[PDB]
This record gives structure tokens, C-alpha cells and sequence, in this order.
């Protein structure tokens, strides 16, 4: 059996990993292989053919939290005149769990017919990692030890394989769970922690919230004063509280400290401070670390930062010439449509003879909370570091809609945040109904270095949320040199 | 007898943001007047406007009502269970908290009127007695009892628009959406007449609430509906309605109606079809509202469709007096007549001339599933450029495949000058379309081209991203003709 060659081996057919190996293939021409450890979702190894976002991130966290939000449709409809036997209502985990498995292998197999199909675009099976600069091998586990099943030559290789959970190291840490367990959970917790204060957190409480069987609680603790730290504070203290109203119990300033097992099966939680807490699921969201150990990046060099990440420039290369690195694995913005736009830059650069880099900057993003937040660029405190004059423009209230529903905590924040000398808007933030879809083409209104006269000249669409961020003229306040006030001196 | 820097007459969208911006940012003297003070029957349109009163605000709400009907039946896919022969939709409790919402705006009004210096409200009807002065009357007969005698420096027309109705025998035993917002019952059967927004939207709206047994049809004169909406998604949305129980009739136009002996409606179209129904609902237009402000007395000119003539700064052919929002038969949407109202008065009391831009105005249908929509359609386009080029994406969102509303495909659309990758026309359906628009109305501000939407980093997963992913045009039209490939 003899080795096989490429002009390109990407290891993680991911969500970076696929957009550079289909556009290397199709755009330009060149012979390219992807190495994954799974060819669909779920046990073992969780993450496959697809990438974490598709297997187990944004893809079915989407559909689950669509899900939730029917318990809010269910008792908001009364206001607008439904009626019907309230008594009957049940939320089935296992009918949401197996609808969400099936449009995620519909995706597996999709992906499969893919490299059937496509000239110069091969995938392989296995654990790759690096042997020398120019061989990626394929062994049955993560374990160097394990069988070889391919040799792999490529004049270039990129680092595609992601992040994973990190989980504390506390007594007892055996009896938790990461957000991969929680895709796949057979009945939904009666009594379920969320630990931390970061977005797959807030999203799994508010899942795990609707699908609570009767006598259920959700608790989240979060070990600093407010959760969502990087978003809007005036966000991130109002979904603090609609999540609060909606029934979730949320403990700051708390932090596990050991887990045992009570006589009964169910884990007894102590906290640092003492203490206690009694449920069925601890699940551990305290952050994800990017995927390099298993790589033997030693065998060729490659320098990871400090923070445990792979090294890179503005043009994702690493200090070894012809080998690249996109995605979680560079421990920056771990969205999906970064590493795809990266992805295609490194492509376009490298086989395309048109160099490109990717902007980091005023990247639009969301967090699908009930209600969700969508946000893109600087929140104000770090504007107020970098520009003299810092104007904030804040809509606040509980719109129409939610008077009627009864759902009246559920207000819409708007906000825009201006360098106030010239007018550009450095960031739009969002909460409430609508706010991703809103911020998207806000996203693209930064990129054009949109000032606040250009949303302000803007005619609002009536009835909307949205209209909001077209008919705001007046600052709420501002920062002067760092200081906050409501006028300028 | 009183002296007034401006009067105004209709408290409406564009003529409250008029008096409010005159009075509290250029300390004139204004008064406004309305015919009545809160919302509904005798004049349906009342203080705040038709938008408020009979309006976007309260139709809005109802529609909101509507969708539940989807969301309940949806949840099933995603495990929700419950005892579906347990439901009903209970319009009166809809109809109660829709009237307890409009009446508070109501409320709210009268209390910034009070609460504001040099701006006063006078309930009755005005109308035009000299070039100078409003006379405010009892009633809209011109001969009723003189209320109020205000003489002013300026005069704004600001009295919107009323439906239109067809000169058919049995007329008066139909309806407008005026009345619909207040029908004690929702109807059993009820046929809407237009192919327009209002037409479109109280369909969905009657066939959520509709008892059991209830039947909606929409009628519509030519095609295909919604005409100067994306054909792509005038078709699309004609599917969707269809699957969700509402019967189109297209090329059919009522000739006449009848009263049967059970107190509902027979309807006899122009093709000698007939129909039994409960309700009919005009809605095949509305038209600017001029008769009773007796514009003879001074010479006001109209245009031949029955507008009041104005030029980009809103000024009639009479100086010192100017017409804002749907009198002038433009585009009769509740922002664009805020937006020349504001114009109207910067360029009058300030220093600063400011006329309103009609292009590129961001809009919606609030159908189920709505349109959002901002700049040219396709066939307009190419016959303004050379070369236009045309990106579309239509597929049903992975939520609906388990949803079981496979039907909802979202529909994107992006229309370019092909020369130069401008776009001139951005065109969406599906859930969330009206809020997707709202940023892409500030990019065409902006002279966005294809690549800067291609170029932004996505949000995901959203129908939004879509937007963003469009590289390679579907096809093109070339000097108005529609092909596949450039030439
Ligand atoms: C719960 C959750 C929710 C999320 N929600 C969102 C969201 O709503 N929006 C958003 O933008 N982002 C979201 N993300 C983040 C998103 O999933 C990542 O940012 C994105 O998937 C990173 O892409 P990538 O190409 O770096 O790696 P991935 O998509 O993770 O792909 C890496 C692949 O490498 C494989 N692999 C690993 N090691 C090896 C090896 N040695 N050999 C071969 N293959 C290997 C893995 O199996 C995996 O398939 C979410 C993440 C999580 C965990
Ligand atoms: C069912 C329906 C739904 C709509 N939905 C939307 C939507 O979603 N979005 C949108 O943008 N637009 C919508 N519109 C259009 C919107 O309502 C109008 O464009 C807007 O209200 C017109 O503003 P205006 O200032 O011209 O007059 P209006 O807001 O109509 O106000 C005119 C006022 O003048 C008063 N008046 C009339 N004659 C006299 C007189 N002689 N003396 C004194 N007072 C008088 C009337 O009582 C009324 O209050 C909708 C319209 C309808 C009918
Ligand atoms: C221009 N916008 C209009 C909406 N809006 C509100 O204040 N709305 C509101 C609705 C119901 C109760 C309280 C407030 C913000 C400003
Ligand atoms: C970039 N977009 C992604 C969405 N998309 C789809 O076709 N969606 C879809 C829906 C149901 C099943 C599979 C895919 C268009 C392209
Ligand atoms: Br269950
Ligand atoms: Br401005
Ligand atoms: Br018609
Ligand atoms: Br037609």
C-alpha cells in the first residue's frame, strides 16, 4: 500500500477546514485531502465530518433553542385571544433530541456524497497528525502509538481542528458533564447547574429551562458579579434579569468547588463560599481551549502562544513556511464564519495569486438567549479607551407587542456607540426578538464606515424593532476622556 | 378668532411630527386640528392618525395574533404536546386588547398636547376659508356650525387617505378594513377584494381567528397579486397563503352584492361566478382624503389622480400653503410622511432647505410569511440600466422541515447594475423579513455594492446571512431582456 499526495492536507474537516479544501479543489484546481475522526454526530468523539458547529454547536443549538421558545409562544398566545387546556401541555425532550439527530446526520451524509463526487477533493478517516513538514499521518486513535492507516504528502498543511470543553480540575469533576453530553442527554434534568457565565451557558439554561419536567429548576452560576462579560452592560444586566423572570435562578459570584453523590444518585454541589446545591446534571461551560495536543506539533516546530493556541500571522501562517493554521485552533473568535472567511483568505492567498486577509474587526455576532442579543463592534468602555469623545445613543423599553403578551420584563434594548468627533458608529448593540436577524446587515453598514447621520437620514420600516436604530439623533451620554457623563462640558 | 404661525390640519403621522417639531424646536405657534379624539366609530381615523387608530399599529397586533395559529401547530415537531381539539381563537379578547392599546396612544397624545408650550389641538373639521385662514366646522357639510376661526402664516394639509370603493351595485353592503378592526364576530366566510398589502394581510388575519368550518378567499382583479413587489415573491407568497387554507382567485372582480335572507352576502363576479359569504372587505385602494377641506375656496391645484400638487418641498402652487403624506398620493407609508413633515418645517422655520428622498424607502407586507423590501424590482431596473444582474437563494429553512411547514420557503434577492455592482434592490420572504431589512435601507445609503454584502463575515445561523453569501448572479437582464447568461 503506497502513500498518497496533495498539494493541500487539511487536518479537521471543519468549518474552516471544508471552505478551504472546497475552494482549493473547485476554485483553483489543486489536489486536496481532509482528515476527520468521524463521518457523523455524536459518541465518541462528538465532533465529525461537518465540524463542531454542525455536530454539536450552533447548528443543533439552534433548532433546541427554537425549540424552547415554544414555551413562551404557548402562554404569550393567551393575550392575543387563544385558548386551550393548559393542563395538557408537555415539552418531550426525547421528540426534540431525535428531530435534532436527524437533520444533523441529513447534514453527515451530505457532506459524505460531497467527496464522492468531487474531482481533487478526498477525505480520510483517522486522527491526523504532523510527522514532518511535508507528511500528515493518519492513525486509528489519538494515541501516537496507534496503527498507521495513511501517509498523507502535502506541499502545504493546514491546522483546522478546533477546540474542545475545558474542564476544572475540582473533586468530583467525574459526575459533570460539557455541553457535548448535554446534546444527547436521554430525559431532560428536573434539576440541572449550568457553570458559567459565557453564551453556550445562557443558551443551555434557557433550553434546559423549557424542557424542565414538573417541579423542574434550572440553576446557572457564574463565578464574577454579571454574566456575559464582552457584550453591552446594559445587555448584559437586563438578560440577567429576563432570565431571572422567566424562572432560572442565577448565582454569581459562586463557584463550584467539589461534586459527590448523594445516597440517591443525584450530585450535591459545594460551592467555595459553602454553599449547596442538590441536582441531577452539573454541566461545565467555563470556556473552550483550542484542539493541539493530539497534532505532535513538537515533531515540526510549530510555536504555540502563550495561551496554548497556534501562533499566527494576519495571513493564518505559522513559523514553519508552508503550514497553516484557521479557526478555534488560533484561540481568537471562535465563530463559524470567521474560520470560513479565513479559510478562503488563506486559499485566495496562497493558490489564488490574490492575497487577502481576514478582518477581525466589527464582526457581527449573536446569542440566542430568550430573548437573544445581537451585537457588531467595540461596546463603549473599550471605545472610551481608544477615542476622546465616545457618544452612546440608547433605546430602552417593553414594546407593544409584550404588553399584550404579559411578557412585559422582555424590554428592547438598541444601542449605538459613536466616535463623536466624526460620527462613525464603532458598535450596535442588541436585545430582544429579531436581534440577530436585525444585526446582520448592521455588519455590513460598519464595513462601510457608516456614521450615525447615515442611520439617523434612514427611513424607519413601520412596525419594527429594528426602526429603532434609524431614529435615534440625540446622545443618551457620553465619555470624555474615559469619564462618563450626560453632557458634554 | 386666533393667530397661529402654523396650522395644520390632521393630527396624523406626518402632521403631529410637523406641529411637534415646529413648536418645540422653533418655539412657533401651532395648532392642529382633528375630527375626533380616540380611535373607532364614527371616523375611525381620529387623533394620531390612521396609522395609530386604524392603522399599522393595531393591524400589527392582530397579526401577531394571527401567527400563533402556526406556532401552535409547529411546536409539535419540536416535542411540544397538548390537546389540539382544546383550541379556539378568541377574537373579541384579540379585538378588546387591540382597542385598550390604541386607546392608551390615544391618551398619550392628548397629554403631550397639554404638556407641550405653543402647540394646541382643535377638535372639528377644517377646511380652507381664505388663504390665511382655517375655519373649523361641526360636521364635514361645509354649512354646520362654525367652531373655530384660525388665522395662520402657514398652512399644512395633512388628512391622509380613505378606501376606495367600486361603483357596483350592492356596495353599501360592503366592508373596508375601516370597519374591519371592529367586527363583533370574526366571520365565518369572508371575501377580500385587492391584491394589495391590506387585502393580503387581513386574509391571514381572518383566516387565523376564523370559526370552525370558515373558509377565506382572496379576489383579485388581474395575475397575479401584490403587483410592484418581487414577482419571485408575489408567486411565492401566493403558494404559501394557498397552503395554509386561503383560496386566490385571480382574474375575478366583483360586478355585484346582494343580501340573502340569512344576512349574509351573495356576490356575483364579472365571469358570472358567484359566492356566498359573510363578509366582504374592500381593499382594492385608497385614495387622497381632499373633499372636505374645500380647496376651491383658495385654488389649490390637484394632480389628475386627485393628489394634492406639490413640488419636492412639499409646497403647493398656493404660497404658504403645503401638503405632506398620503393627500399626495406618493408613497403612503406612516415613515416617509413623519420624514417630509420634519422637512417641511426645518426647511420653513430653519435655515436649512431639506427635501425628502422617495427612493430607497425600506418596507414590508405583513403576510404570513411577511416581505421586506428596499429599492428596485428587477423589471424597473432593467429598464433604467444596461446590464442589471439578478442573486437569488429560495429554500426552506431547516426549522421547517421539522416544523412540518415545508411550503415556507425564504426567498433572497438581490438586484445589482451589473456594471458596476451597485445594488439597486434588495427582496426578502420568510420569517423575520421586515426586521432583516431595516439595516439594508442604510446600506443603499451608503452605495453598497454586491461585494461589500459578499465581503461582511455572516451571523450564524440566521435566513439574515444569506445575504452575505451571494457571489455568482442567477441571471441578467441586458438592455431589458431577461437571459441566463451575459451576452
Ligand atoms: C455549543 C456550541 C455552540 C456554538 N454556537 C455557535 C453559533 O451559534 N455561532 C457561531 O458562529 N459559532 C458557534 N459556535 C462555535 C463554532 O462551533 C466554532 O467557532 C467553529 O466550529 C470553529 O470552526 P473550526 O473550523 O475552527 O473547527 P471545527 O468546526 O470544530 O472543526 C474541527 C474538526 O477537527 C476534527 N479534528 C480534531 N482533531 C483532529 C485530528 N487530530 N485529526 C482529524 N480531525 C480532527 C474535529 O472532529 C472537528 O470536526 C458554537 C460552539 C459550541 C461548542
Ligand atoms: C389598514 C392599514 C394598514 C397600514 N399599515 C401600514 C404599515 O404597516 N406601515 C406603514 O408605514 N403604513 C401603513 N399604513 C399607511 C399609513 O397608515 C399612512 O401612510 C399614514 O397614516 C398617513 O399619514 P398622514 O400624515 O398622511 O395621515 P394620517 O395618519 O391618515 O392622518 C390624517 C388625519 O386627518 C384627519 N382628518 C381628515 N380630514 C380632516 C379634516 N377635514 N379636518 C380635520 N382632520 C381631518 C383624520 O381623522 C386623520 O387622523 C397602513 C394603512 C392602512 C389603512
Ligand atoms: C420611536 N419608538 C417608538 C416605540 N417606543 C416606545 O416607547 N414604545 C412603548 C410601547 C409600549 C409601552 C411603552 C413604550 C420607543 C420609541
Ligand atoms: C448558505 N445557505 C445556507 C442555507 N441554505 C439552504 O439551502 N438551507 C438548507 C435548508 C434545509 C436543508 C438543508 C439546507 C442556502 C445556502
Ligand atoms: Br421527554
Ligand atoms: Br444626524
Ligand atoms: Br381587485
Ligand atoms: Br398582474
Amino acid at each position: 500500500h503506497m502513500s498518497k499526495a496533495f498539494d493541500l492536507v487539511v487536518i479537521g474537516a471543519g468549518s474552516g477546514g471544508l471552505e478551504a479544501g472546497w475552494n482549493a479543489a473547485t476554485l483553483y484546481g489543486k489536489r486536496v485531502a481532509v482528515v476527520d475522526v468521524q463521518t457523523s454526530h455524536g459518541p465518541p468523539f462528538y465532533a465529525a465530518l461537518g465540524g463542531t458547529c454542525v455536530n454539536v454547536g450552533c447548528v443543533p443549538k439552534k433548532l433546541m433553542v427554537t425549540g424552547a421558545q415554544y414555551m413562551d409562544h404557548l402562554r404569550e398566545s393567551a393575550g392575543f385571544g387563544w385558548e386551550f387546556d393548559g393542563s395538557s401541555v408537555k415539552a418531550n425532550w426525547k421528540k426534540l433530541i431525535a428531530a435534532k439527530n436527524e437533520a444533523v446526520l441529513d447534514i453527515n451524509k451530505s457532506y459524505e456524497g460531497m467527496f464522492n463526487d468531487t474531482e481533487g477533493l478526498d477525505f480520510f478517516l483517522g486522527w491526523g497528525s504532523l510527522e514532518s513538514k511535508n507528511v500528515v499521518v493518519v492513525r486509528e486513535t489519538a494515541d501516537p502509538k496507534s496503527a498507521v492507516k495513511e501517509r498523507l504528502q502535502a506541499d502545504h498543511i493546514l491546522l483546522a481542528t478546533g477546540s474542545w470543553p475545558q474542564m476544572p480540575a475540582i473533586p468530583g469533576i467525574e459526575h459533570c458533564i460539557s455541553s457535548n453530553e448535554a446534546f444527547y442527554l436521554p430525559e431532560p434534568p428536573r434539576r440541572v447547574l449550568t457553570v458559567g457565565g459565557g453564551f453556550i451557558s445562557v443558551e443551555f439554561a434557557g433550553i434546559f429551562n423549557a424542557y424542565k419536567p414538573p417541579g423542574g429548576k434550572v440553576t446557572l452560576c457564574y463565578r464574577n458579579n454579571l454574566i456575559l462579560r464582552g457584550f453591552d452592560e446594559t445587555i448584559r444586566e437586563e438578560v440577567t434579569k429576563q432570565l431571572t423572570a422567566n424562572g432560572i435562578e442565577i448565582m454569581t459570584n459562586e463557584n463550584p468547588a467539589k461534586v459527590s453523590l448523594n445516597t440517591d444518585g443525584s450530585k450535591h454541589v459545594t460551592f467555595e463560599s459553602g454553599k449547596t446545591l442538590d441536582v441531577d446534571v452539573v454541566m461545565m461551560a467555563i470556556g473552550r481551549i483550542p484542539r493541539t495536543n493530539d497534532l505532535q506539533l513538537g515533531n515540526v516546530g510549530v510555536k504555540l502562544t502563550p495561551k496554548g493556541g497556534v501562533q499566527v500571522d494576519e495571513f493564518s501562517r505559522t513559523n514553519v513556511p508552508n503550514i497553516y493554521a484557521i479557526g478555534d485552533i488560533t484561540d481568537r473568535l471562535m465563530l463559524t464564519p470567521v474560520a470560513i472567511n479565513e479559510g478562503a483568505a488563506l486559499v485566495d492567498t496562497v493558490f489564488g495569486n490574490k492575497p487577502r486577509k481576514t478582518d477581525h474587526t466589527r464582526v457581527a455576532s449573536a446569542v440566542f438567549s430568550i430573548p437573544p442579543i445581537g451585537t457588531c463592534g467595540l461596546i463603549e468602555e473599550v471605545a472610551a479607551k481608544e477615542f476622546e469623545k465616545v457618544a452612546v445613543y440608547m433605546s430602552s423599553f417593553t414594546p407593544l407587542m409584550h404588553n399584550i403578551s404579559g411578557s412585559k420584563y422582555k424590554k428592547f434594548v438598541a444601542k449605538i456607540v459613536t466616535n463623536h468627533s466624526d460620527g462613525t458608529v464603532l458598535g450596535v448593540h442588541l436585545l430582544g426578538d429579531g436581534a440577530p436577524e436585525i444585526i446582520q446587515a448592521v455588519g455590513v453598514c460598519l464595513r462601510l464606515n457608516a456614521k450615525i447621520s447615515d442611520f439617523y437620514n434612514t427611513i424607519g420600516v413601520h412596525p419594527t424593532s429594528a426602526e429603532e436604530l434609524c431614529s435615534m439623533r440625540t446622545p443618551s451620554y457620553y465619555y470624555v476622556k474615559g469619564e462618563k457623563m450626560e453632557k458634554l462640558p
